[PDB]
């Protein structure tokens, strides 16, 4: 009730990022997707947000898929062990999402220059 | 099979980040929580996640958790009028802690500078 208006260009927003951040888009989305229940709304709409992410940048796919999903897996199961209820699977997701690890490969799973975005390339 | 050893310290990576940065961490993980099932063991632990956030921050929780969740519901609900089948509630919560507004908002949130860390008020 009292819901807000349809979003125009659903990814303005990622045409407008360096293309290093895009592929951590990609790789956070598919993290959530796969710390959720693969048979749930949840997962797959987090997975088909990863997979569309690739059609706005030059990733290199037949090498890079495997790549995220090894590095994913680095970090997705990992126990938390807190400090003084949940394991934090979120929180495993974020800490790829930042990680040192992640930052290096989103660099180098992009054709060309890793800063420039889908605008700079597409729109001007 | 083959699991890697637990983490030692789960939030290590949120203590590095500047507050303003620790919000938005909070405001992703929440939207996360509330676009999957309340219901569901992702949810849950997407909502944890969040509030746990607030521990390593110093939050004005009396007026900043709504003000946050009033901006999540700005986000999190729209319609996504994609080009050319999932709704896309991944891609909303993205897209607010992407946001400018987000950005804006995550800054006003934090008592003293922003652009201090967890480990620079408290290990330093």
């Amino acid at each position: 009730q009292g819901h807000m208006a349809p979003i125009q260009d659903p990814v303005a927003f990622i045409k407008q990022m360096p293309y290093h951040q895009v592929v951590k888009e990609l790789a956070l989305s598919r993290c959530l997707a796969q710390v959720s229940d693969s048979d749930k709304a949840f997962s797959l709409d987090a997975a088909r947000t990863a997979n569309a992410m690739r059609e706005w940048m030059p990733f290199d796919i037949e090498s890079g898929d495997e790549k995220i999903n090894v590095l994913i897996d680095k970090y997705k199961s990992r126990i938390n062990e807190f400090h003084s209820k949940s394991q934090g699977v979120t929180l495993n997701c974020l800490r790829l999402y930042h990680s040192p690890e992640l930052d290096k490969l989103s660099r180098q799973l992009i054709a060309g220059n890793p800063d420039r975005t889908w605008n700079q390339d597409n729109a001007k």
